This record gives C-alpha cells, sequence and structure tokens, in this order.
C-alpha cells in the first residue's frame, strides 16, 4: 500500500516525469517561439509564451513533475526573465544523467560532478561578464530594449526603451539599489502603444463637496466603518481621523451620510466601499498601513503620495494616486487599444523595469541568443580534462548540457541545430569572440555585443544555480511511497 | 521479389548485423581473454581464440555480415596478430555511426569525415612509432616475447624468445627484406616445449639399396609415372632424371621395380606415392617445379635443400627435407607431448615470426595493452577542433570509437572499464606519457615501454585502414536485393 517503484523502476520514472513537461515548454524560447493555449476545467482561454505562466496553472498530477514547477517559480521569484530557460537545462541535465546511469556509474559520482562544475559555472561566469556603469544610458537602452524584444519585434521601438530608462535611474534610492515597487502602474484604455507616456482606484468621491486634488497629501487607509444613526455621532470619528493629520482617507467599508457631512467641512476627501484588492494596492504602494479601529489611528501609519487627483480618464471618472517631481517614485500610465493588448504591454515593462534595475545594482551583463552558453561550455570541458576518477564524466555530461539553448534557439528558428552547434563552437576556440551567438533572422553566426542582443548574468546564474540544485535532489531518489 | 528493405530499414538491417558478430569475438581480446567452441554439421570440435579461425569456419548466412568477414581474412594474409581488433573496431564505427544517423546527419558528411580522419590517423602514428633498429636483438627478443604472449603466459618463457630472433636474423636476404617462406616448420612429437631446438614427407626410400643422407642435393619433383614391363625400358626414364643432375627423386605416382634397381645403380634416391599435400610444400620450400613429363625434366626446374636425411624420429622412419649452415634456410623442429598441443605452438610461432619479420623490414613498432589508442584519440580530437562544418562530428565519432579497444581490454579483465578509460585518457595530455597503458595482470596504469609490451606499426595501421574503407562502404547501402 499504496504505490512504490523499485530503484530502476523510480530512477527512470523521475527522470521521464521531469523531461515530459520540459518539452512542453523547450518550443516557446527563442524570438521566433511558440505560443500555448491552455483550456482548464471552467473552459477560460488564455495563450501565453512565457514559461513559468503555462505551468502553474495547467493540470499537473505527478509527484516529480510538481517538483520541477519549483524552479520556474523561484525564477520569476528572483528574477522574472529566463523563465523557460530553467525549465529546458534541468531537462537536459537529466537526459545526460541517465545515460550514464545505464552504464553503472553511481549517482553519487555523478552528483560529486555536478555540483562541482556547477561551482566552477558560476566562478567562470564572473569573467565573460560585462560590467556596465550604473548610469551608463545608451547600454541601459540596450538592455532593455533586448528584454522588450523576445516578446514581440513590434513591441521593440525605440521611443518606449528610452522612456523605460528615465524612470528606472529617479527612483534610486542613493546609495544605490532598485526598489520595484516605487514604480506604479496603470492600466487604462485609448487609442495608444505610442501614447505610453511617462493605485488606480475604480471609485469616486463620497461626497460631492469635497475637492479634488491636493499637493503633498496624508493617507488615512481605515477598514474599519465610520458608521452611525440620526445624533451626530461621528464628530468624534472624523475628529479622530483630523487627529492624526491625513487630508486622504480610503475606507474598505461604508462610510454613512452624517459623516460625509463633518469629513467634508473639515476638507478630507473621503472614499465608500473600495475593493479589498485595491487597498492592499494603497498600503504597499504609499506606504501606509491598514487600520482596523478608529481610536487608533496614527500618524505614522499614514501613506504618502505625490499627486491625488479624480480624473475623469476615459470616461469614468476614477482616483489617480500617484505622483512627483524630483521623484522617488514614478508612475507608468501603460496604455493600449483592448484591455487585453494592455495587460501584456503591462507585463513587457515588468521585464525592462528588473533587467535595467538589475544592472544598476550589479554591473554586470552576458550575452545573449545562446552566447555565452557555449563559452562556458567549452571552459568547462577543458576544466573537466583537470581532474582524475569517474567523476569527470559527470563534468563532461554537465558540460555537454549546456549546449541545449544554442541548439533548441535554431530548433524553433528553422537552421538546422547540428550545423550550427559546430560553426560557434570552433568560433570560441583560443580567444575570440565570447560574444559570438547566433542570430535567428540573419540566419550566420554574428556578435551579439554589435547586435544589441544583451542579458543580465543574474538571468544565467540564477538559472543555472536553480537547475542544478533541483537535478541533484532528484538523482538522490531511489524509493517513491505515493499513497491515495 | 524477393527480398528488400527500405532506407532506414536497410541502414539500420546492415548495421545491426556487423555488430551482433562483433560481440561474438569481443570477449576474445586481452590476456584475460575468451575462447570459443565451435561445433559445425560434421560435430567436428575446435576450440580457438584467434578472431579470424572462428569467423571462416562457423556457420554465417546474413549478406552483410560476410562482408565484414574479409576484413579479418586479410588482416591474417597481410599482417597476421590483430585479427580480434579489426573486427571490433569496425564494430564501433557502426554504433558511432548510427548515432548520427538518428539526428539526420547525411551519410555522406559522415563517410567525409571518416575518411579525413583516418588519413589522419596514419600520419599520426607514424610519430608515435618507435624505431626499431633491424639487428638489436635485445628489442627483438621483446617484440618476440610481446608475440607469444597473448597466447598464453606459460607458453612465454625466456629462452623460447631467444631462439626464434636468431633464426630470423639469418634468413634476412641482404638487402634487406624477410621471406616468411625460408624458414621450415616440422611438427613431431616427444616429451618437449622445452627440447624445441633451433618438408617432413610421411614415407621412406624406394629401395634399401639407396643411401641416406646428402649434401647439397638436388631435388627432382616429377608428377609422372616412372613406369613398365620386364623389358628394361626404363633405362631412359632414370637416364633422363640423371641428365638434369638430380639426386634426390619425389615421384607423386607410382615408381616400377625396374626403376628402383637402375636408379639405386646411379645412386639416386627415390620416393613412391608422396601425398599431393606433400608434393606443394617441396616445391615452395626447396624452389622446385612440379613436372608432369621425364621427357622435359630440365635442371632449373630442381629445388634446392640443405640436408636430406631418413631419421628415425619419434620411431616412425621419415625423410627430413631441411637443413643449412651458414643458412638463408633455417627449420624450426616444433615438438610437445600431444600432436594438439604441437599445433598451436606452431602456430604460436607464426605470429612470432611475423612481427620480428616486419621489425627488420620497417624499424617500427607502438606501445600495446591499449596505449596507442589512446593517443591517437586525444590527437584526433583536437584535430577535429580545427575543422569546420558538420563533418567535424564524423571525426569526434571517429576519435571517440578509438577508446574501444581499452574499454574492452577492462571488460575481460575484471576492473571496470569506466574508471580506467579516464585515468589513462588525464595521463596523456599536455606531454606524456604516450606510452601509458593497462596492465591486466597489475591493475593500476603502467608505462608499456618498460613493461616489454610492444606490438608492430603494421599491426595498428592495417587494422584501421582495414576497418574504415570496410565502415565508409557499408555506409552507403540504402537498398538491399536478395533473391532465392
Ligand atoms: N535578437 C536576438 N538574437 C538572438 N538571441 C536573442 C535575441 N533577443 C533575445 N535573445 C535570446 O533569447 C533568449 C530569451 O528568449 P525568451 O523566449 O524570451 O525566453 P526567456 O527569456 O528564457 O524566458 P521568458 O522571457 O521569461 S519567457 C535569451 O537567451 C536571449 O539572450
Ligand atoms: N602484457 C600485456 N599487457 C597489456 N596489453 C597487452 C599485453 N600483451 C599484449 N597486450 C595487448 O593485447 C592485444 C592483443 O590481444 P590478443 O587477444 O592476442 O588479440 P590480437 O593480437 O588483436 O589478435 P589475435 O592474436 O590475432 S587473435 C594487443 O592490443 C596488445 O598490445
Amino acid at each position: 500500500n499504496m504505490k512504490r517503484y523499485m530503484g530502476r523502476d523510480a530512477q527512470r520514472m523521475n527522470i521521464l516525469a521531469g523531461r515530459i513537461i520540459a518539452e512542453t515548454v523547450r518550443s516557446t524560447l527563442g524570438p521566433k517561439g511558440m505560443d500555448k493555449m491552455l483550456v482548464d476545467d471552467l473552459g477560460d482561454v488564455v495563450v501565453t509564451n512565457d514559461g513559468v505562466t503555462i505551468l502553474r496553472e495547467m493540470s499537473v498530477e505527478h509527484p516529480a513533475a510538481k517538483m520541477l514547477i519549483e524552479v520556474a517559480k523561484t525564477q520569476e521569484k528572483e528574477v522574472g526573465d529566463g523563465t523557460t530557460t530553467a525549465v529546458v537545462v534541468a531537462g537536459e541535465l537529466l537526459r545526460k544523467a541517465e545515460e550514464l546511469l545505464d552504464q553503472n556509474v553511481h549517482p553519487t559520482i555523478v552528483v560529486k560532478g555536478y555540483q562541482a562544475a556547477a561551482q566552477k559555472a558560476q566562478e567562470l561566469l564572473k569573467t565573460i561578464a560585462c560590467e556596465v556603469g550604473a548610469q551608463d544610458k545608451e547600454i541601459l537602452t540596450k538592455i532593455a530594449m533586448t528584454s522588450i524584444t523576445g516578446k514581440g519585434a513590434e513591441k521593440a521601438k525605440e521611443k518606449l526603451a528610452e522612456i523605460i530608462v528615465e524612470a528606472v535611474s529617479a527612483v534610486v534610492d542613493d546609495e544605490g539599489k532598485v526598489d520595484k515597487d516605487l514604480i506604479k502602474i496603470e492600466k487604462k484604455s485609448g487609442a495608444s502603444i505610442d501614447d505610453t507616456e511617462l493605485v488606480l482606484v475604480d471609485k469616486e468621491r463620497v461626497s460631492a463637496q469635497m475637492p479634488k486634488k491636493v499637493t503633498d497629501a496624508k493617507i488615512a487607509l481605515l477598514n474599519c466603518a465610520i458608521e452611525e444613526t440620526a445624533s451626530e455621532m461621528l464628530k468624534d470619528m472624523v475628529a479622530e481621523i483630523k487627529a492624526s493629520g491625513a487630508n486622504v482617507l480610503f475606507c474598505q467599508k461604508g462610510i454613512d451620510d452624517l459623516a460625509q457631512h463633518y469629513l467634508a467641512k473639515e476638507g478630507i476627501v473621503a472614499a465608500r466601499r473600495v475593493k479589498k484588492s485595491d487597498m492592499e494596492k494603497l498600503a504597499k504602494a504609499t506606504g501606509a498601513n491598514v487600520i482596523t479601529n478608529i481610536k487608533d489611528l496614527s500618524a505614522q501609519d499614514l501613506g504618502d503620495a505625490g499627486l491625488v487627483e479624480e480624473r475623469k480618464i476615459s470616461g469614468d471618472s476614477m482616483i489617480f494616486v500617484e505622483e512627483c517631481k524630483h521623484p522617488k517614485a514614478v508612475t507608468m500610465l501603460i496604455r493600449g487599444t483592448t484591455e487585453h493588448v494592455i495587460e501584456e504591454v503591462a507585463r513587457a515593462v515588468d521585464d525592462a523595469v528588473g533587467v535595467v534595475g538589475c544592472t544598476i545594482e550589479d554591473g554586470r551583463i552576458v550575452s545573449g541568443g545562446g552566447s555565452t552558453e557555449v563559452e562556458l561550455s567549452m571552459k568547462l570541458r577543458e576544466y573537466a580534462e583537470g581532474i582524475s576518477g569517474r567523476e569527470q564524466l559527470a563534468v563532461r555530461a554537465f558540460a555537454d548540457a549546456l549546449e541545449v539553448i544554442p541548439r533548441t534557439l535554431a530548433e524553433n528558428a528553422g537552421l538546422d541545430a547540428i550545423e550550427i552547434l559546430v560553426k560557434v563552437r570552433a568560433a570560441h576556440a583560443s580567444n575570440g569572440n565570447k560574444c559570438a551567438g547566433l542570430n535567428v533572422f540573419t540566419g550566420a553566426v554574428e556578435d551579439m555585443c554589435e547586435n544589441g542582443v544583451v542579458e543580465p548574468l543574474r538571468v544565467k546564474t540564477q538559472a543555472i544555480q536553480s537547475a542544478a540544485e533541483s537535478t541533484e535532489m532528484l538523482l538522490r531518489i531511489d524509493d517513491v511511497i505515493a499513497a491515495e
């Protein structure tokens, strides 16, 4: 009772389960990559190329397959971009492992070489990484351009990348990290995509008596109700909010009609029945605390916004909580034709903000298009030469597994994956180039540094470490116990 | 009509047929190699380790398998030793080929790299080959010792190798080739193996009147009968033999009683009804011509032997046709307990004569025990690095196939074939040793030059060229037509 596989039947069962879900997202990789349509139980339709969004919301039930959905989940959490690359590598590390397992090479000798090679791979990517001065805006534009590319070439327009860099360099708290929460994202309609210019609550003001737009507003987020009868029992409740010094008031519950007069009598603007999702947004953006008791409302529990304005944007009158000047907080009015386009243009900026923010924090970038994958592969095979024992073959299989990304890039491009794999490999020997990679549009092998195809070092370093540590643990299983 | 396989079903059918007969002789290789027992239709039993004798006399019927029995057949014809090694390599070249065929790499790109690598392998073995002065007898003893070893360590005794070298160095016709036919092989009984001292016709003299042993005898080989009635019609026939000047007469047919008196009257010794097999032996050893007419018997059709003597060796009185002094022809009295032992001690010398004769003619030897196989493998992988295109992978597969012999040597030894394959490979890098190989008795990797494990260059160069040319032709078949 109830389900168990023995030794060889357990090792092959776990390796096959990791490889089968890896091939599902193997075609999505590359500028000429494929998209996936997922239809669940509800009949809800969604089409996505992003590797992490596919694995999370689709029906997966195999025990070994569920463990590999933690690699991409910690890839989007730590980096964001490179969720597809982190899964495919892990699949190839299982393919090169079972080739050694059938030859009676012990799994512990395999895990001995796999860890030692991954320990060396991290201390080899450091040299081949180029240093990008934190405010070198011409390179930062290229890094942002490389991030928008991959989701679409038509999305990658010269003017869009210039806007993103200006926002990230402004929100840097000297010295000198980058907080991604400081940039506010707004999703509005209107014939745009190009009209995109450098929290939005779907509500109005509780009374027409209240004014419309402050400068340097203090926002009190109340979870508790400000309620009553007919005997001015709210004059205390209104004065308690005035005691803290908050001119803006976001209430999650209902505000009574008597309190509406008194809050407007002071000059304080209030909003009734704001969605619970929007209340959690306001607390983290402005730096506010959600208070569930009006008696204990403190002045240090209030958030700080730059510009609060009830604009009638796209017809609807909504509360524009953003804003600043010499600004530590920036708002991005991401706009497009249909809401489904807007959300995609919103997620495209999410990756573009991350890479520029990572470049400022680190300094660091590596050549994309399967360029640094070849350089690291040839440097680890010569590293394997100086290792005595059976653990050498594990390092050799680790290095031969690194050539999967440049191989799969040709698989989805149209060109032969066997011919180019030799052309780039020969163009890495001795010295040059280190930056030589495959350009899917041109066809021939080109220098990626001059093409503008660059990705942050964290995209490659995290993806290797997350895939290595996962495959090391998966090769340490010989018995599977699955009840029910 | 009648049998045909299409494309992929034809290529896999021919590769599998070559590999299946390669595994049959794969266990025979090495000092700790296995023997094979073959029972045919007649019920005749014979046990042999020699790779070429197995493939020739056993029941083989597959069309693709019969073509690979021409490699070892031309290995024993050209070299002698290394018939097993020539087949196993050809099998691995088919295994590494079908790995490329499943990846849609075209067979002509495979044959392009396989030929170019074999062309380089021949011009890389020339440097790693050591020059052995033709009369350097201390090394020639080691080469002879290495030849006797492989068939048996108990066969390999110090005194035996010293005897062989003296015979080969004497039969050298200056300057300066070695004729293997000049050394006569005799198979006699008696408690020996150690009593082996540095044509034998199973017949006597036709008349007791005839003498027994000449010096510098001229031998007339007659196929025609010297026959008669009762009216001295043989006085012409006897005088016609005397006209040529031959004191020794070997007759294949019957000699009549009247001619027996007249031949003995002259002093000419004759023998009646010598086996047809022995007549062909006498013609090639002494340098004689088989004449089928007594009227045309010429003096230039007579052979020349050193010593002809009717010894009563081992009880039986047989004609000892050998012999010399300052000798261009040498006789080896190979002796043992049972006739089946004698024949094996006779075949063990056959390999020992070849290698010493090849060393005098060439100069040349390479380290055995899978030593030069590793050196050539690492030198062709770096040679593959400087080749652009898909033909590189064919050279890589050609070089990776060379490590089969050192791998199979460990397979039959008892030690791990995965662990040692790394130990020797790492001990070949940069410079040293070139002569590093596996010693099956010691276990650890040792220098083969100091151990005395050396083989002629022709053993390795012929085996590669015979296996490469065969596998190149076999990869050029896509349709099989087999009628009946
Ligand atoms: N113009 C280009 N030429 C060649 N390679 C490129 C180019 N633009 C991007 N790349 C490479 O393509 C890969 C990115 O492909 P994507 O399909 O976006 O997958 P990912 O970034 O691994 O994961 P996502 O984006 O989170 S789904 C990286 O390895 C880039 O270096
Ligand atoms: N003492 C030794 N230590 C290591 N290798 C050895 C030793 N003696 C011989 N060898 C190697 O063993 C191989 C010879 O093995 P064998 O089984 O005799 O097969 P073969 O010579 O290929 O074919 P035969 O003799 O014609 S059957 C050669 O590659 C030798 O260099």
